[PDB]
């Protein structure tokens, strides 16, 4: 419950740091938030926000472990699970640089496990840099507008559109809709046209990604219709 219980190993990004718990040596991360400039109105919005995050237990959602206070630093520490595979943005960037497309089995895993993550988020009522990989091929959802759906521009189905954009980009190594301006971008999104994902990928994968990118939210598949898809098999699910 105190910072003294953990030892910082190193900075991941800037603050995000990799840490080891002294009691058992568990590898975790935490996030540094300086609330030394927040109002009592912001710290109230911050406290409740975190306590909802505490409530989300699911194998495909990044797991929360602890929150720590240090009045002397005015620093809030949010302690979470470490995903050693990194984020998906980096996987995508890695693929452009080395001119190598991702396996369809990888894409099916992401599709399957992010859909179960969304299904859990919808019961309690999305971009490559917010999706993490652990050490066992599991996919975990954590936490210029390429993925903005037409409706959220003019709804659970809005998340299906974002999922659709994410999977497309894993396949094509670029988003479905690109532009140099916002109006140009919004132009292309509303027209709903894009290249087929590369031919190395099956017609069946292309079909479901294209369905998620439908202009009509009511034409996009639901979480349940996605998991019914013959492409999706037990081995694409999470495993301890
Ligand atoms: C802001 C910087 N990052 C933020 C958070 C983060 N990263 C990891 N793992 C991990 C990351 C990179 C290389 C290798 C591993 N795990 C996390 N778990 C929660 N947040 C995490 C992503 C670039
Ligand atoms: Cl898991």
């Amino acid at each position: 419950s105190r910072a003294e219980d953990y030892e910082v190993l190193y900075t991941i990004g800037t603050r995000c740091q990799k840490i080891r718990r002294k009691s058992d040596g568990k590898i975790l991360v935490w996030k540094e938030l300086d609330y030394g400039s927040m109002t009592e109105a912001e710290k109230q919005m911050l406290v409740s926000e975190v306590n909802l995050l505490r409530e989300l237990k699911h194998p495909n959602i990044v797991r929360y472990y602890d929150r720590i206070i240090d009045r002397t630093n005015t620093t809030l520490y949010i302690v979470m699970e470490y995903c050693e595979g990194g984020d998906l943005a980096s996987v995508i960037t890695k693929g452009t640089k080395e001119r190598q497309y991702l396996d369809e089995e990888f894409v099916l895993r992401v599709m399957t496990q992010l859909t179960l993550a969304l299904k859990e988020c919808h019961r309690r009522s999305l971009k490559p840099a917010n999706v993490f990989l652990d050490g066992k091929q599991n996919v975990k959802l954590g936490d210029t507008p390429y993925y903005m759906s037409p409706e959220q521009m003019n709804n659970e189905k809005s998340d299906i559109w974002s999922l659709g954009c994410l999977l497309y980009e894993l396949c094509a190594l670029m988003p479905p809709f690109t532009a140099f301006s916002q109006k140009e971008l919004a132009g292309k999104i509303r027209e709903g046209k894009f290249r087929r994902i590369p031919y190395r990928y099956s017609d069946e994968l292309n079909e479901i990604i294209t369905r998620m990118l439908n202009l009509k939210d009511y034409h996009r598949p639901s979480v349940e219709e996605i998991l019914e898809n013959p492409l999706i098999l037990e081995h694409h699910h999470h495993h301890h």
